[PDB]
């Protein structure tokens, strides 16, 4: 199972780790992707997860979008986890760099409550432009299921742990 995580609350855990390396190691039931509404996995966590699947995640995503249309900001879809997990929960957090409503971050984290345990990144953090300290706060105040957060950046991980209320 998950190892080396620091417990933040009854159900939220955090580790300074590469989510791709963490997923390849643990092979969780659910890995969360920091997706956009188009499921175009170009950069950040999405680009890294997609590259680990040898682009199979993008091929599957394009078929999903061709059939269903784009997701909503704050929404999600369950697709295959390929070589990383049983499933990938593609969750769309608001992209602050696109002027998307940050109040949608709580709606995005609510998607995690449909899964008993997840390996996940901080939603809307990184290239999505939101404050990662705010994202962690929304995570612990919204998610009731067991979430194992992988924070790639060591300096951000230390800042998140040392500032956690
Ligand atoms: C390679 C890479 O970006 N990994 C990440 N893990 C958690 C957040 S970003």
């Amino acid at each position: 199972s998950f190892s080396g995580y620091l417990k933040l609350t009854d159900n939220v855990y955090i580790k300074n780790a590469d989510i791709v390396e963490e997923a390849k190691k643990v092979k969780p039931t659910v890995v969360v992707n920091a997706a956009n509404v188009y499921l175009k996995h170009g950069g950040g966590v999405a680009g890294a997860l997609n590259k680990a699947t040898n682009n199979a995640m993008q091929v599957e995503s394009d078929d999903y979008i061709a059939t269903n249309g784009p997701l909503k900001v704050g929404g999600s879809c369950v697709l295959s986890g390929h070589n990383l997990a049983k499933h990938c929960l593609h969750v769309v957090g608001p992209n602050v760099n696109k002027g998307e409503d940050i109040q949608l971050l709580k709606s995005a984290y609510e998607n995690f409550n449909q899964h008993e345990v997840l390996l996940a990144p901080l939603l809307s953090a990184g290239i999505f432009g939101a404050d990662p300290i705010h994202s962690l706060r929304v995570c612990v105040d919204t998610v009731r299921t067991n979430v194992y957060l992988a924070v790639f950046d060591k300096n951000l991980y230390d800042k998140l742990v040392s500032s956690f209320l």
